[PDB]
């Protein structure tokens, strides 16, 4: 019966897959800090491929990504998309814009966000827009695996909610069972270039 | 024969294109140019040309170069350096890149943004030949030109280099060690 509610950036516009944006916190000062693309030191990958956040807003400011629904052309709360940083990048780094979901680290006991995915295929990473308790919203990740072994076998809607994990003194996105980080979007542009 | 400045890949560089300016070490002394913040930085965006401190991490921000004339970069011509980022409308100031007032704390001048581009108050930049591998970022001032052009040596060009500021590597004008960089083009792959 209702009819799908759209994400909103910061000046409360429709998100747009043809736009870029940063996700920033709603937090500040020491607290605040912009999702970023960057690596861990014993990662092993040839091109930075690890999600984190700033450890403060007193830095840099964040990657800008852009969405990419699973399927149309609208952005709305709870719907499958795809994640890439929206960047310029060597050749064989191309990958390395893509959001996934790692394997289990045996240290922190979760999945880290990493990138090195693809897009729109059945092996890709799949997150959701959905709307914070709080300010902003929660990223969500939703595994489709079983979807895609037997279509529509049984349907367990199964998402993961998307916060932080502290490694190495740093804020790396990961996921949790409680505490998702919430997010607004900043959507940036260039002047003249 | 003016002589162009080359990227990575041996292209010549070129205003239309963006630009990775990057160490030429491996590892520890690795680390790409970046737009960053200092604390007691008053600026309302990141306004500090940092580089990171190591090549494990995070690739550098891509910059374009703008040549105060015609439209072939060349070493030893005045240019502006932008970082070619989108951003909201109150941080475009805060791409250009340009060159502080005297720091007390280090005794020099730090690299920044918030400039203006092709201006009598723009921050130009050289692009020379190192003596070591690549290249060196010279600074340009035309403050002798504008206040005794027909003093010594007005075209004097202070080197740019790293000084270290609450643990980090700061861009700054350090005559005598310069950072010896390269150019890695860098592009959107959207398909
Ligand atoms: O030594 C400087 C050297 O560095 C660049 O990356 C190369 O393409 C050429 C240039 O002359």
């Amino acid at each position: 019966s209702p009819l799908p509610k759209p994400v909103l950036d910061t000046n409360g516009k429709k998100l747009n897959p043809n736009s870029s944006y940063r996700i920033i916190s709603t937090f500040w000062g020491a607290l605040g800090g912009d999702v970023y693309l960057g690596k861990s030191p014993n990662s092993d990958a040839p091109c930075p491929d690890g999600v984190f956040r700033y450890n403060s807003d007193v830095g840099p400011s964040g990657t800008p990504v852009r969405f990419i629904p699973l399927s149309g052309a609208n952005i709305f709360e709870d719907q499958l998309l795809n994640i890439q940083f929206n960047i310029p990048t060597v050749k064989l780094c191309v990958s390395y814009t893509i959001w996934k979901v790692g394997n289990i680290n045996a240290h922190l006991r979760t999945m880290l966000l990493e990138t090195g995915g693809t897009i729109g295929q059945a092996d890709s990473s799949y997150f959701k827009i959905v709307k914070s308790s709080k300010f902003g919203y929660n990223l969500l990740y939703c595994p489709l695996t079983r979807h895609f072994l037997c279509p529509f076998c049984r349907d367990d809607n199964f998402c993961a909610k998307v916060g932080v994990v502290i490694q190495n003194g740093k804020r790396r996105l990961a996921l949790v069972n409680e505490n998702p980080l919430d997010v607004l979007f900043q959507e940036v542009h260039h002047h003249h270039h």
